[PDB]
């Protein structure tokens, strides 16, 4: 398991435009393309993300090589985040993939938001951490892949991933 495979297993691999858990069109591995309702919107989004006029559908090296850009930009940010990079660096290799994972689901400023999480996260206060993660509207809006997420904080361990 490593934040590839993570995000793969949390996001699947879709090849033609598709709207995301809030509605969003996206294509590949998760990569969000507009929060715009114009599909042509989207589609021209696409096209300047791949570098050809395509129509909304790519190939899955394409969808991989979005996928790449998206999780590198990720961390890149997360390292120059002022809100985030002092606990990111405060947590162990596992722990830092789940925060990558949210940024990527969410972006820096929705990350952020954690404030009272991250600073449990901070204090390696596991089990307080996790239950405030819970309190919020992303947990209520993405269940199944928030309580992964929080099993990897609380545990430190690939357990939840570890059969999908
Ligand atoms: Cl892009
Ligand atoms: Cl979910
Ligand atoms: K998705």
């Amino acid at each position: 398991m490593n934040i590839f495979e993570m995000l793969r297993i949390d996001e699947g691999l879709r090849l033609k435009i598709y709207k995301d858990t809030e509605g969003y069109y996206t294509i590949g591995i998760g990569h969000l393309l507009t929060k715009s309702p114009s599909l042509n919107a989207a589609k021209s989004e696409l096209d300047k993300a791949i570098g050809r006029n395509t129509n909304g559908v790519i190939t899955k090296d394409e969808a991989e090589k979005l996928f790449n850009q998206d999780v590198d930009a990720a961390v890149r940010g997360v390292l120059r985040n002022a809100k985030l990079k002092p606990m990111y660096d405060s947590l162990d290799a596992v722990r830092r993939a789940a925060l990558i994972n949210m940024v990527f689901q969410m972006g820096e400023t929705g990350v952020a938001g954690f404030t009272n999480s991250l600073r449990y996260l901070q204090q390696k206060r596991w089990d307080e951490a996790a239950v405030n993660f819970a309190k919020s509207r992303w947990y209520n809006q993405t269940p199944n892949r928030a309580k992964r997420i929080i099993t990897v904080f609380r545990t430190g361990t690939w357990d939840a991933y570890k059969n999908l």
